């Protein structure tokens, strides 16, 4: 089928969307065309609906009608506000995920969450003794995780001039963010003012309300996402390389499949630890089934596969096509990202939707709610829910599409260094010789605007080509998986200086560092390296791309990546072009301001060339050659 | 003209809506009639713009299609999500003008605000002590002022299993809100949970939703919104009793006129006292004027009048007009609820728009940044530029249309109690005689749906008549007070059992307690009878109302009043109607939950039908007559 081609670049989805079309199944895809085309006000971020003085809308208009609100607000302000809002529930997204955590590692520190542990011990002293904890290098570990979660828990206050890891980004980025006055505060804080300045009759200037828009961001991603990663990292483990596969055919029809969904690990490490008690295995040799086997969706998929080799079924919109293969026995949501839509489909087949989260609540889903204090039996509770309805599989509707695709994951930045033989210095010396021209981050998701993953893939393989290294998170991870590029026999499809490099250290020519919110991984890597040497991020040969975003919190991804200096792609424009003043601001003003800006370009090829000039322009500036 | 007499009830607005006519000035009520009709999807709630996979809308269509967004969200997630946000951006006015009241404090106690103190010392240890600082009532003044700080910055934090002040709420209420998933926890932390459970793909029950939304208004009524006002009497004293003036007529020819609008008493306490030192004021009569002359606009005024007397110009729907009176030297703007179009109105005549705040920008307007370490200097320069401003005022161009009418404000709980004797008792003992039936609160704004204060007034009138005192703030005592009624005077206005109260203690019958976060104050009057008499919230014969709302700040209000157990009437609906099950929720659900609901009514007869209504029923289960 021609429209079942258009969707997707891959066979597993076409494969799918032909059985869900033949079972009378609606897909993303289908409800995205019923909502074609849609509100030109709404596209262009020219509607209000902030007080019921409106709704508003505002228009272009020779005679000068509905120019302004009814509060007198223009285009410039509506939009720069509704951006805002956006940025903000993107921020809120990761800091409530950050917050999760703060309070999994006081539970542990506590006493007060069977099953969960400090599995890193020494990066929790590392990081606690980075951040001030007194004799981190000695006191007991748990008394330690006490003071880090103090800390931790000090930047989701208001009593802060800057957040604890801000202090990772050179003296001339804070200095930047300073006079600006970007330089965030406080995590939950920072979208509080966003939501105060975007009430009517608060903050009516557009720039201004940008500005507060990166220090939103940057709360994130110097806040809520680092504290989440890091603190992932201690409780569950650091992330080394190793090897798993990717694609719907990771599900076994001969297992009971339990699919993982959304974002916290603090759910998904205790089902894969329920699964291998040895009377919950017997349970399910008891119902029929060969094994047990866990698979992981969106970002708790990435944090599975990143710590523990989980294979990956796949990413956003592979998430309904994971249950018309028929055989996900359950699936298990926490929250952020899931579509509810899968609650229907899970109930045209056997499978189990379990909601875990009080704040991911779904209409119609089997709520078994998992906090520390009771994740091991609660978990346990819910492969037993997930063996029962294997029990109940139509074996006739069962179609698993294809083979799974060999990946290599695990590249956190202790990894990279440690594959680097502990200091970044190999890999500034491979980049002064121009083996490597330059990095660039691939994050962000599927939309269904675009040929799924289409765009994803073209953007990577041109940038490899290109010498150019690829760091892989959040949805992309799946796209270049399944591309055949996360395996070090991949550096044959690299250029001669990536492959060289490649090849010495044995590793693919693109780096999965993780999920969403390990994208601050990589501003640590960047701020690293231009601590390292001695300048500002804006200086390094680094860029970023999100050529298949949907969310609010890839946009805020992409802000906070901007707002630190990296030069940010983006394959479709958030609701902004209604206001030429904000558009001239993110493609060209934030260049004068923060030394980056966004780019917008649907084209994956042409991303490639701007990616690419920024780099060779920021190597010149270095003094090294193209 | 019809229209203009449609437009508002008031002499002062009719006068300046047919100046503004004449000098080619639109105003809210022309951008109003742009706007209309407005879209049906944002009226009814059921447009989405949460990611880029939308816009989407739901409709209801033959063939089935656009029933869900893209991700599969229904009218009922998409509706009660947005009532979320739009409930935590009025949380979110609050929280940040709380925090900041925090931050003077923190600057008075560390000596660090030169021109602020401690204006009222019994009151900080009075608070103090009763939220848990140790030897408050003996230590030195600024120890308990920065342990006070301490307090209320942990409920900007993380870690508390509840807020503060919520402890004032009787137990039964508490526990119920326990139960349900209610209870305030942090003051940010709930508006950014809220921010968390609308993103795509998180919350995607409508019941769910609605529970955080009362969770997040309660964090504002018991956390944001009481910090500020608690704070605020503590920094620039606590109301009294005191006569001042209402409507355009308070503006003067012969004076430098200067209108504070916006929220913060940081910023107006302190321009009043520039206005005050004796070289400012004869550089105003080196200009030819009189004197100076400060008027308040809003909350600000509310703030201004509560504590200083002085004379408020107008409510929301009277500041442009304000300006074109033609004598309004300067605007001095700090943030929330301040019309963008002011800036363009200004620029019309003389006047100077002056932000002072980094959160209320505003493309054009002079930017004098204002801190508790700069405010003296700052204020002074800021006044110094209103009488520059008014030797270039006009003369042609000016026109003050009214009279100025007497009012009567300065009722915190503080004076209620005093003005009782210091007990609630005579209160309590009036309520079980039947003399006063019942107490409602009428808050909230005007909206340019409704003719200006003509449900306001409506309202209150039929209230007091029926024996039911009414509590006054925000915009409604603008209102009140261009009706008279907010004179003991006014007695003669309501029914016998209300007006033989009210002239045994010489009070009106409509008192005012404040700006929109001083509806804190009506809380804690609540859980202070509650607590007394060992019952509910939600058994008191209580009521609260806006019947002219318009922001979210206001619907922040009538949320944490619902979920604290207070009838609440609202003139207008949210943006709900598109979903059947929210509404159902709003306007019954709640009632078997928290023990109250919304009511939507723009009739105001029946508006007070409806309240009566509750409080009868309410005085009932109290064995009352
Ligand atoms: S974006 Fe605005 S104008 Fe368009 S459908 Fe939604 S509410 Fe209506
Ligand atoms: S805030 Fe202003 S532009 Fe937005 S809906 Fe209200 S009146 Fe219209
Ligand atoms: S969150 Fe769902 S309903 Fe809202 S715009 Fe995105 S796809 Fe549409």
């Amino acid at each position: 089928s021609k429209t079942i081609r258009s969707r997707s670049i891959w066979d597993d989805a076409h494969a799918m969307l032909e059985k869900a079309k033949a079972e009378g199944i609606s897909t993303v895809w289908d409800r995205a065309a019923e909502q074609t085309p849609a509100c030109k006000f709404g596209e262009l971020g020219t509607c209000c609906r902030n007080c019921i003085m409106g709704p508003c809308r505002i228009a272009n208009r020779k005679d000068g009608k509905m120019r302004l609100g009814v509060c007198g607000a223009d285009a410039d302000v509506i939009v720069a506000r509704n951006f805002g809002r956006f940025i903000a529930g993107g921020a809120a997204g990761h800091s409530d995920h950050g917050r999760d955590l703060i309070e999994t590692l006081e539970a542990v520190a506590e006493g007060k969450a069977p099953g969960y542990t400090i599995r890193d011990v020494a990066k929790l002293r590392r990081i606690a003794a980075e951040l001030g904890v007194a004799d981190a290098a000695t006191r007991p570990a748990h008394d330690v995780a006490a003071d880090l979660v103090t800390i931790c828990y000090n930047d989701f206050g208001s009593r802060r001039n800057a957040l604890a890891f801000l202090a990772r980004a050179p003296q001339v980025r804070r200095d930047l963010w300073q006079r600006l006055g970007m330089t965030p505060r406080g995590v939950d804080r920072e979208i509080a003012e966003m939501m105060h300045r975007t009430h009517m009759g608060c903050d009516n200037d557009h720039t201004s309300l940008l500005v507060h828009a990166a220090r939103t961001a940057l709360a994130d991603g110097w806040g809520g996402s680092m504290i989440g990663t890091e603190l992932s990292d201690i409780l569950f483990g650091t992330p080394r390389p190793r090897q798993s596969t990717v694609n719907l055919g990771v599900l076994r029809k001969d297992a009971v499949n339990i699919l993982v969904h959304g974002h916290n690990p603090v759910v998904s490490e205790m089902i894969l630890a329920a699964t291998r008690e040895p009377a919950v295995r017997q349970a399910a040799q008891d119902a029929g089934a060969a094994d047990i086997n866990v698979a992981g969706l969106c970002c708790t998929g990435n944090e599975l596969l990143m710590r523990q080799g989980i294979p990956m079924a796949g990413n956003h919109l592979m998430t309904e096509l994971a249950i018309v293969t028929g055989a996900a026995d359950a699936i298990v949501a926490d929250y952020q990202c899931i579509m509810p839509s899968l609650v229907q489909i899970a109930a045209c087949y056997h499978t189990r939707f379990v909601t875990t989260s009080p704040k991911g609540r779904f209409t119609g889903a089997t709520h078994v709610e998992v906090h520390p204090h009771n994740a091991q039996e609660r978990c346990r509770e819910i492969v037993m829910l997930a063996i029962d309805a294997y029990t109940r599989r139509d074996p006739a509707r069962v179609d698993i599409p294809s083979q799974p695709v060999s990946i290599m994951s695990g590249f956190s930045n202790e990894a990279i260094l440690e594959a680097l033989g502990g200091t970044p210095k190999p890999l500034i010396d491979a980049v002064v010789a121009g083996q490597i021209r330059g990095f660039v981050g691939i994050v962000g998701c599927n939309n269904p605007k675009i040929r799924q993953d289409s765009a994803n893939v073209t953007l990577t393989r041109e940038l490899i080509r290109r010498d150019i290294m690829v760091l892989a998170t959040g949805c992309v991870t799946t796209a270049a998986g399944k591309a055949g590029l996360l395996v070090p026999e991949a550096a044959s499809k690299a250029g001669e200086g990536l492959a060289a490099v490649c090849r010495s250290l044995g590793v693919p020519p693109v780096l999965h560092m993780g999920s969403c919110v390990d994208n601050s991984r990589i501003l640590q890597l960047c701020a690293l390296l231009a601590t390292t040497l001695g300048v500002d991020i804006s200086d390094l040969p680094v860029g970023a791309s999100s050529p298949e975003w949907y969310s609010e919190k890839a946009a805020a991804i992409a802000m906070y990546a901007v707002a630190s200096g990296i030069p940010t792609h983006l394959g479709l424009p958030p609701n902004i072009l209604g206001s030429e003043n904000v558009t001239a601001m993110a493609l060209h003003g934030l260049q004068d301001v923060v030394g980056a800006a966004f780019m917008v370009e649907p084209d994956p090829v042409k991303a490639a060339d701007m990616l690419e000039a920024h780099i060779v322009a920021r190597r010149a500036r270095l003094g090294l050659t193209s």
